[PDB]
C-alpha cells in the first residue's frame, strides 16, 4: 500500500489526519516524538512523511536534517509556526513543502499527491 | 543556464521577480501571455516555471493540462486566486507548488529551490 507517516505529538491532529488519509486508501503510521519519528521512518518505509515541527523531544528541523543523511523520502511540514523564515529554513533543511496550521485538508490531500507524484 | 521562465501579466511582478531570481545568478525569461507562455515553454527549455493564474488571453490552469501532455518541468503558480480549490484544481492539473499574493519572496525562493533539487535528480 501507499504508506504514510504522521510525525505529531498531538493526538487530535494525528486523528484528524489518520481518517482522512485512510479514507483515501493509505496505510498510516504514526509517531508523536521526534526520536520515534525517525525509528519509525526507519523501520515502515513511508512514501511520505507529515512533520509536525514542534516536538517535545525537539524541533522538527533537526528530524528533516537527520532524515535526508540517509532518506529522500518526501516530507510535508504541518505545523503551527506560520513564520516566512520557519517555511525556508525547513524548505533548505530538506523538506519538500509545508503548511500552517490551521489548514484545510483539502490543500493537504492535494499537496500529498503532488509529492506521492514526483518522487514515484 | 539555471532558466526561469516568468509567465505573469502584471509587469512590476515580472521585474520583481527577475530582480531576486538574477541575484542568485540564474536565467530569467518573462511572457505575459498564456500563449506566448506556453510556447516558451515549449521553447526555451527552462528548468521551471512561475505561473500565474489570472491571464488575458485565458486561465493559467490550462496553461498547465496542456504542458502535463509535453512536458514535466516544475511548475509553481504565484497568483491572487487565494481560495483551497484554486489551489486544488491547480495543483491536480499538475503544478507542483502553489504560493498566493501577496508573498514573501524569500519563501517563494526556497520553493524554487525545492523544485529544482527534486526535478534534477
Ligand atoms: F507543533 Be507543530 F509545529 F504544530
Ligand atoms: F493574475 Be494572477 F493570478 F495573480
Ligand atoms: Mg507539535
Ligand atoms: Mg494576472
Amino acid at each position: 500500500m501507499t504508506n504514510v507517516l504522521i510525525v505529531e505529538d498531538e493526538q487530535a491532529i494525528r486523528r484528524f489526519l489518520r481518517t482522512a488519509l485512510e479514507g483515501d486508501g493509505m496505510r498510516v503510521f504514526e509517531a508523536e516524538t521526534l526520536q520515534r519519528g525517525l525509528l519509525e521512518a526507519a523501520t515502515r518505509k513511508p512514501d511520505l512523511i507529515i512533520l509536525d515541527l514542534g516536538l517535545p523531544d525537539g524541533d522538527g528541523i533537526e528530524f528533516i536534517r537527520d532524515l535526508r543523511q540517509w532518506s529522500a523520502v518526501p516530507v510535508i511540514v504541518l505545523s503551527a509556526r506560520s513564520e516566512e523564515s520557519d517555511k525556508i529554513a525547513a524548505l533548505d533543511a530538506g523538506a519538500d513543502d509545508y503548511l500552517s496550521k490551521p489548514f484545510g485538508i483539502g490543500e493537504l490531500q492535494a499537496r500529498l499527491r503532488v509529492a506521492l507524484r514526483r518522487h514515484s
